[PDB]
């Protein structure tokens, strides 16, 4: 649906009702339908974290596998094998089509030039915390669609909300 001129920016993230994304390096839950979720939607893409986020994956997936993993940092000796380490958020969204995968301070610089939202909302009460990671604030001009609650396998609630905007 993009043109390959263009520049499409969207961002994904899982969420607690509370707005919770991210606490103690790592997100507070474990939800394999949402994993399945995040991969299909990303897959083939050039992938944007932030450092903290790249030190939050599993080494098992750590570069995230079959995306073109782009880390920013103002470390210019980091570490990260099998990534690429950019300075700014202008040299990591030079792709037609980027996805921004957390976290919270990563949401917050992408979301101005965002038009695309992937949201999971995991219905999980875990309250906000200090020092947690949160998801970001969207406005009155996005829109979109609210999917139907659904059980994991475990009898976690979830839903799948797919927001856009102009
Ligand atoms: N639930 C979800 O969907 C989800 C998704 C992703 C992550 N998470 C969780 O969120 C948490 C991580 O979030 P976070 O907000 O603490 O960190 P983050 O956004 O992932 O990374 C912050 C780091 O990015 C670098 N950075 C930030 N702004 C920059 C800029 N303008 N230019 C260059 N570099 C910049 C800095 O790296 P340097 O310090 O190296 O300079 C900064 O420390 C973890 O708990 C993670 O597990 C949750
Ligand atoms: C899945 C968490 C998540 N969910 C949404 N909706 N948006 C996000 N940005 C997001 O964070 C992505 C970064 C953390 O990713 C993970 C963390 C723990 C376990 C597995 C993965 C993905 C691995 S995968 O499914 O992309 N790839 C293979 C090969 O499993």
């Amino acid at each position: 649906l993009v043109p390959r001129g263009s520049h499409m920016v969207g961002l994904i993230w899982a969420q607690a009702t509370s707005g919770v994304i991210g606490r103690g390096g790592d997100i507070p839950w474990r939800l394999p339908e949402d994993q399945a979720h995040f991969r299909e939607i990303t897959m083939g893409h050039t992938i944007v974290m932030g450092r903290r986020t790249w030190d939050s994956l599993p080494a098992k997936v750590r570069p995230l596998p079959g995306r073109r993993n782009v880390v920013l940092s103002r470390q210019a000796d980091f570490m990260a094998s099998g990534a690429e380490v950019v300075g700014s958020l202008e040299e990591a969204l030079t792709s037609p089509e980027t996805w921004v995968i957390g976290g919270g301070q990563v949401y917050a610089l992408a979301l101005p030039y965002a038009t695309r939202c992937e949201v999971t909302e995991v219905d999980i009460g875990l309250p906000r915390e200090a020092g947690d990671a949160l998801a970001p604030v969207l406005d009155e001009t996005w829109r979109g669609e609210t999917g139907e609650w659904r059980f994991s396998r475990s009898g976690l609630r979830y839903r799948l909300y797919s927001y856009h905007r102009s």
